[PDB]
């Protein structure tokens, strides 16, 4: 699939950073057309057919397909997409409330109503892409955007579908692999993947935005990876000692091994802690 070849700049005006990547650069800009504000991400692409360095152009389109097909609250979506030979140019929704991890970073740790004000956001998020047969395989703090951070309950948009798969046959079986303290023991492993490694990374979150501790961090992303192949994390009490069973059920129910005793995206609104 071939996309706009015109100069971006004669139809957006760029301004800040607002990220930077191994193979993106993200960065705030507005078109000139409508005076409407965007994220444009600058992805590199390969240079040569058997380079490493660059994203793929195969990559490169399923992310487009995957983010031309959604529209929901939680979930950012795709105003248009640019191409010069250096990169393939996402024209974003605008997030400007910064990312989770930046806003946890400020705060320690959440309560347990703060906590699921957030996580039900996800889990709606995630609901809508699971409902698609779409498996983010990124969730972490870093991927979730708030957009206005100085309101008491602040929305929230599951950004970068970079390693974002199609399940169409239950599992995949390709080279996908995120950050080491979020993966699955599937990814550690080498496994199929489907959704369930999805609902492992959103326990990891969970546990993180109750405590300020992440749950299988070693000192090395070999460690990392060995713990989480282990299921080696425990409720620290001086984490823990004040939060509610029922939160600490959620989580267990969600960090088992197995993909398919984990509890599914249906499951986790209807546990006891998440449903009204
Ligand atoms: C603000 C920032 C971003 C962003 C930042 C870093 N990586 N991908 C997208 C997307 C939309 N709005
Ligand atoms: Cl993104």
């Amino acid at each position: 699939t071939v996309f706009r070849q015109e100069n971006v700049d004669d139809y957006y005006d760029t301004g800040e950073e607002l990220g930077s990547g191994q193979f993106a650069v993200v960065k705030k800009c507005r078109e000139k057309s409508t005076g409407l504000q965007y994220a444009a991400k600058f992805i590199k692409k390969r240079r040569t057919k058997s380079s490493r360095r660059g994203v793929s152009r195969e990559d490169i389109e399923r992310e487009v397909s995957i983010l031309k097909e959604i529209q929901h609250p939680n979930v950012i979506t795709l105003h248009e997409v640019y191409e010069n030979k250096t990169d393939v140019i996402l024209i974003l929704e605008l997030v400007a409330g910064g990312e989770l991890f930046d806003f946890l970073a400020e705060k320690e740790s959440l309560t347990e109503e703060e906590a699921t004000e957030f996580l039900k956001q996800i889990l709606n998020g995630v609901y809508y892409l699971h409902s698609l047969q779409i498996a983010h395989f990124d969730l972490k703090p870093e991927n979730i955007m708030l957009l206005d951070r100085n309101v008491p309950k602040p929305r929230i948009k599951i950004i970068d579908f970079g390693l974002a798969h199609k399940i169409d046959f239950g599992n995949e079986f390709k080279n996908i692999f995120g950050t080491p303290e979020f993966v699955a023991p599937e990814i550690v492993n080498y496994e199929p993947l489907g959704l369930e490694a999805d609902m492992w990374s959103i326990g990891v979150i969970t546990y993180i935005l109750l405590s300020g501790a992440s749950p299988f961090l070693g000192d090395t992303k070999q460690e990392t990876l060995a713990n989480v192949s282990a299921v080696n994390y425990e409720f620290e009490d001086e984490y823990f000692s004040n939060t509610s069973a029922l939160a600490k059920d959620f989580i267990r129910r969600l960090l088992v091994k197995d993909p398919k005793k984990r509890m599914t995206i249906q499951d986790s609104l209807q546990h006891p802690w998440i449903k009204p």
